[PDB]
């Protein structure tokens, strides 16, 4: 097994967040099974750390940066680290104006099932609420691949948002807003076919 790698993490956790909102991001496990293993954050607040197993080989991990800071994210598997082991993420104090719970994010394109593989997947991303902040997607499929999603803002806060699937097989895709996951991301998509 020289060859292959067994675990993967992504998301905005990884990389950045807000003191007193969660740092989400995505683990997927194909050789060893997902409570194998194990996380630990080094930085400037005791913040607790929780993965939340979906079943279908990854997870859900998020942790609650209390204070300003870089911290040091450690995902292992078999008491090493795995490739790109620590992540540095820089948490941001709050904004005052910057509200990442009030986005909302929804079409067939985010849908558990109905996707089908070479035909468009579209959704719309809804910000109006949300305040000041920068619009991030992070984006796989279950086998480690980017997926390039087209983003267009309308103009009022508002998104049209595309992907053209390749394969029938699950596409995640995590939406952030001012380096934070949005509620319902990320979402896991079944491209059918
Ligand atoms: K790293």
């Amino acid at each position: 097994q020289a060859g292959v790698q067994k675990v993967r993490a992504w998301g905005p956790g990884l990389e950045t967040g807000q003191v007193g909102k969660s740092a989400d991001f995505v683990v997927e496990a194909i050789g060893t099974e997902v409570g194998t293993l194990g996380f630990s954050i080094e930085g400037p607040s005791q913040a607790k750390i929780e993965c939340d197993d979906k079943g279908d080989g990854s997870c859900d991990v998020r942790y609650w940066p209390t204070e300003p800071g870089e911290y040091a994210v450690h995902v292992i598997c078999d008491d090493e680290d795995i490739r790109d082991s620590p992540f540095i993420a820089h948490i941001l104090p709050a904004p005052p104006d910057c509200f990442p719970d009030k986005v909302k994010a929804f079409g067939p394109g985010l849908e558990p099932t109905g996707c089908i593989v070479d035909k468009p997947a579209e959704f719309t991303i809804d910000a109006r609420a949300a305040g000041k902040g920068d619009l991030k997607l992070y984006a796989q499929d279950a086998d480690g691949c980017p997926i390039d999603i087209k983003v267009i803002p309308n103009g009022d806060g508002t998104f049209r948002c595309s992907y053209v699937p390749t394969k029938p097989i699950k596409h995640t895709i995590i939406i952030s807003w001012g380096g934070v996951n949005v509620p319902k991301s990320p979402f896991r998509v079944n491209v059918g076919e």
